[PDB]
């Protein structure tokens, strides 16, 4: 019903650091005919489940150096693409990527697996999405491990959430720019200008999924839905303000990447505040916006903090 495209499976043939088995499902509802792929390692059986959420214009292939820390703890880790990204199927037009699309798949995918005593992870993309899923269903979360990423709320009610799509101009104006305006957007020349320490070989593993235009529409709409919130969204993330303040009363462990031009201290100070109980946070200096490429620091320390209290 959605026309997507898949990508090719030889363009994962040579991932760098990726040896973790494809898992796929392809009967979610709402979803009809789209192959989402998700990685499912550590002990299938665990208590706990961090559920790994990526964000643009990455995949699950950010999650490599912390998944088996979390693994070797004894947790599951679920590690889902979203559609029009890593391995999942790709839907071609921009207009089908909506908040809710990518909202509804994640409240999908998890009732489909049955996660419960989750542990979510998340940055950019994947909190906007991913801190609005617990209020659906308190009771399957237990912790959360937050990177750069914040509510997409309108601006009055949190300016702190608004005010970086437009200052600075080196920030989320020039991320933005480098998106969806070229006409031939190379990921790999992408991420390693926003994730300067990437080699060679994992800057290539982010263009692996994207053989050519016409499967980055998925790509090209997140940017957009930042600077264009709807009223779903608006909604939905206003009422997430509510559930963290107020309603949560699980762990919680903050990571700030300090180099980050779009949702550095500015924004996660703020959103330290609006989450009941959240602790002092873990300051990465030499981190940017991708805090996962120095993620098994996160990895560790969060599960140090998490024991400190289990
Ligand atoms: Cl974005």
């Amino acid at each position: 019903m959605i026309n997507a495209i898949r990508t090719p499976d030889q363009r994962f043939s040579n991932l760098d650091q990726y040896p973790f088995s494809p898992n796929y499902l392809d009967d979610l509802p709402g979803y009809p005919g789209l192959r989402a792929h998700y990685l499912d390692e550590g002990n299938s059986d665990a208590e706990d489940v961090f559920l790994c959420l990526h964000g643009e214009p990455t995949w699950s292939y950010l999650y490599r150096k912390m998944i088996p820390v979390f693994a070797e703890s004894g947790a599951r880790v679920i590690a889902p693409d979203f559609f029009g990204f890593g391995k999942s199927d790709k839907p071609v037009d921009e207009e089908d990527y909506t908040f809710e699309f990518h909202r509804n798949f994640l409240l999908a995918l998890i009732e489909r697996l049955d996660l419960r005593n989750i542990t979510l992870v998340v940055q950019d993309w994947g909190g906007f999405l991913g801190l609005t899923l617990p209020m659906a269903d308190p009771s399957r979360f237990k912790r959360l491990i937050i990177m750069n990423a914040c509510l997409m709320t309108d601006p009055v009610t949190q300016p702190a959430f608004s005010a970086f799509v437009t200052q600075p101009a080196d920030g989320f104006t020039a991320w933005k720019y480098d998106l969806v305006t070229p006409s031939d957007l190379r990921l790999d020349q992408f991420m390693k200008r926003w994730a300067p320490t990437l080699t060679e070989a994992e800057a290539s593993a982010y263009a692996a999924p994207f053989p050519d235009t016409s499967y980055q529409a998925g790509v090209r709409k997140f940017p957009k839905m930042v600077a264009q919130r709807d009223q779903a969204c608006i909604d939905i993330s206003t009422e997430a303000i509510s559930f963290w303040q107020n309603d949560w009363n699980g762990q919680t462990f903050m990571a700030i990447g300090m180099k980050d031009k779009l949702l550095g201290p500015d924004v996660m100070y703020p959103m330290k505040a609006l989450i009941n109980g959240c602790p002092e946070p873990l300051e990465i200096a030499d981190a940017g916006h991708f805090v996962q490429e120095f993620g098994e620091q996160v990895a560790r320390e969060a599960l140090k903090h998490f024991a400190e209290t289990e």
